[PDB]
C-alpha cells in the first residue's frame, strides 16, 4: 500500500451559541450550502483528516465525539479514529482521521492560551492541535477571540498572545512559535473581526445580502483591511468568501439576521458579519490547494452558521537511507553565499544564524555577522561566505528537494531571536547558486529580511 503524496483536510468552526446542534449536521462536513462548495460526486469520499472547531460549545467531550463519528460514519460508512480532543472553557477541538492514518500519525500535541486580564480573562482564547503526519508536520489553532465592533485591536492582540504563547509542535525548535513550526497551519475558529459600517447602514446592508452582493461588504471587513495593512495574521492567506455574513442570525431561520441592540448583547449593534474564519500559512512552494470555503444554510440552532473549508495538502513519507536517519549523507550539502540579514531593529549588538531543519542532526549555529549602516537607516548584517556548510542526514533529490531550512537571526549579547524565518530546497537547480529569500518576523510581525544564494548539492 502506497505511501500518500496529498491528503485531504477538512477544517470546520462552528459557534454553537450555548444550544445543543440538530440532529443531522452531514451538509457541514459534505461543505454544502453557500460560497464555494464541494462538488455532490464526492459526497461519499472521506477527507483523509476532519479538524472541528467550536466556541460556545455546551456539550461534553463524549456528547460531541459521539455526533461528530456518527455523522462521519452516516456519509462515508468509516469509522474514524479520534487523534486528539482539547477544551478550553467552552473552546473545542476534535482532529479524526481515517483509520488507515492511525500508524502514519505521531507526536500529538494540544495546548490552549487564555487571552486578556482580570476582567477580560475567562472565556475567550484559543486550543490547538499539532502532530505528524509521514514527514509532514500538521498544526491546527481554533481562536474565540474578542467581541465588539469596537475592539478589532484587541482581537489583534488576542491573535498575538495566541501565537507567542500556544506550545505546539516540536520544542526543539525553540526560536520559533507556531508560524513557522508547521509544513502546513490551519487558524480558524470566531475570529469576531466585524463588517465596519454604520449602524445606520444595517437594512441596507440586509439588502445587500439579500441581493448576493457582498462586494461592499468584504471592503469593510476588518479581518480583510487589518490583514491588508500588516496589523495581523502576517503571511497568512485566506480563499474569497462568497458566502452570506455567518453572524448574527436569528435561531431556527436563515431569513433574518438579528443585528439591533438589546440588553442580552450589552446595548451593541451586531452588524452583518463574516465572524467565522479559515485561515493557513504553508512552508513556501509546498502544494496547498482551498477545494471549498462556506456555511451550511440548514443548521440553525446558533446565532452563527458553521463554516467549512476543505483543502488538498502536500505530504511527504517517512524517508530511510542505508546512511541517515542517524548518520550523515557525504554525498548532500547546503551551502549559502553572499548572505545578509536587514533588520528593523535600532540595536546594535553581534547577531548569528541558527539553522533548524529535521534534514539536520540538530541545529547549526554560525559566526557572528558583520554590521553594516543601511542607506535608509537600516541593520545590515553581512555573513558574506562565512555560514558553515549544512551536512543533511539523507542526500537523495527526492528527499532533499522537498524539505525546508527554517533561520533565526539571534542578539550575541541575549541570544533572543529578532527574526524567523523558513527557506524551502524546492529549488529550480542543484549543484547551481540561486537566489533565496525569506522575510523576518518575530512574534508574527515583520522584522527584517533574509537574502543571499544557496548552492544544494543531491546525490543525483
Ligand atoms: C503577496 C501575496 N501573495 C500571496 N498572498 C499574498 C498576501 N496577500 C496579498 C494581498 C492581500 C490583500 C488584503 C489582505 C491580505 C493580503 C495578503
Amino acid at each position: 500500500q502506497p505511501e500518500p503524496d496529498m491528503i485531504t483536510i477538512f477544517i470546520g468552526t462552528w459557534n454553537m451559541g450555548n444550544a445543543p446542534p440538530p440532529k443531522k449536521i452531514t451538509s457541514w462536513f459534505l461543505s454544502k450550502g453557500q460560497g464555494k462548495t464541494r462538488d455532490d460526486s464526492a459526497d461519499y469520499i472521506p477527507h483523509d483528516i476532519y479538524v472541528i472547531g467550536t466556541q460556545e460549545d455546551p456539550l461534553s467531550e463524549k456528547e460531541w465525539l459521539e455526533i461528530l463519528k456518527h455523522s462521519l460514519q452516516e456519509i462515508t460508512s468509516v469509522t474514524f479514529k479520534t487523534v486528539a480532543i482539547h477544551t478550553l472553557w467552552n473552546i473545542r477541538i476534535v482532529v479524526l482521521a481515517k483509520p488507515e492514518h492511525e500508524n502514519r500519525i505521531s507526536h500529538i500535541c494540544t495546548d490552549n492560551v487564555k487571552t486578556g486580564i482580570a476582567n477580560t480573562l475567562g472565556n475567550k482564547g484559543a486550543v490547538g492541535v499539532s502532530f505528524m503526519f509521514n514527514g509532514t508536520s500538521l498544526g491546527f489553532v481554533n481562536s474565540h477571540l474578542t467581541s465588539g465592533s469596537e475592539k478589532k485591536l484587541r482581537r489583534n492582540q488576542n491573535y498575538m498572545n495566541i501565537l507567542r504563547f500556544l506550545a505546539l509542535g516540536d520544542k526543539k525548535l525553540s526560536p520559533f512559535n507556531i508560524t513557522h513550526r508547521f509544513t502546513h497551519l490551519f487558524w480558524f475558529g470566531d475570529l469576531n473581526y466585524r463588517v465596519d459600517l454604520p449602524t445606520w447602514e444595517a437594512e441596507t446592508i440586509i439588502q445587500k445580502i439579500k441581493q448576493q452582493q457582498y462586494a461592499d461588504l468584504l471592503s469593510h471587513d476588518q479581518l480583510l483591511t487589518e490583514r491588508r495593512e500588516q496589523k495581523v495574521f502576517l503571511h497568512f492567506e485566506e480563499e474569497e468568501i462568497t458566502f452570506a455574513p455567518t453572524y448574527r442570525f436569528e435561531r431556527l431561520t436563515r431569513d433574518k439576521y438579528a443585528y439591533t441592540k438589546q440588553k442580552a448583547t450589552g446595548m451593541k449593534y451586531n452588524l452583518p458579519s463574516w465572524c467565522d474564519r479559515v485561515l493557513w500559512k504553508s512552508y513556501p512552494l509546498v502544494h496547498v490547494v482551498c477545494q471549498s470555503y462556506g456555511s451550511t444554510s440548514d443548521i440553525m440552532t446558533s446565532d452563527h452558521s458553521p463554516v467549512f473549508a476543505t483543502f488538498e495538502a502536500g505530504v511527504t513519507s517517512q524517508f530511510v537511507s542505508k546512511n541517515g536517519p542517524g548518520t550523515v549523507d557525504s554525498q548532500g550539502q547546503i551551502e549559502f553565499l553572499r548572505c545578509y540579514a536587514t533588520l528593523k531593529t535600532k540595536s546594535q549588538t553581534k547577531f548569528y544564524l541558527e539553522f533548524h531543519s529535521s534534514c539536520l542532526e540538530s541545529f547549526v549555529k554560525s559566526q557572528e555577522g558583520e554590521n553594516e549602516e543601511g542607506s535608509e537607516g537600516e541593520l545590515v548584517v553581512k555573513f558574506g561566505e562565512t555560514l558553515p556548510k549544512l551536512k543533511p542526514i539523507i542526500s537523495d533529490p527526492e528527499y532533499l528537494l522537498d524539505q525546508h531550512i527554517l533561520i533565526s537571526i539571534k542578539s550575541s549579547d541575549s541570544d533572543e531571536s529578532y527574526g524567523e524565518g523558513c527557506i524551502a530546497l524546492r529549488l529550480e537547480a542543484t549543484e547551481t547558486q540561486l537566489p533565496i529569500y525569506t522575510p523576518l518576523t518575530h512574534h508574527g510581525e515583520l522584522t527584517g529580511h533574509f537574502q543571499g544564494e544557496i548552492k544544494l548539492q543531491t546525490s543525483q
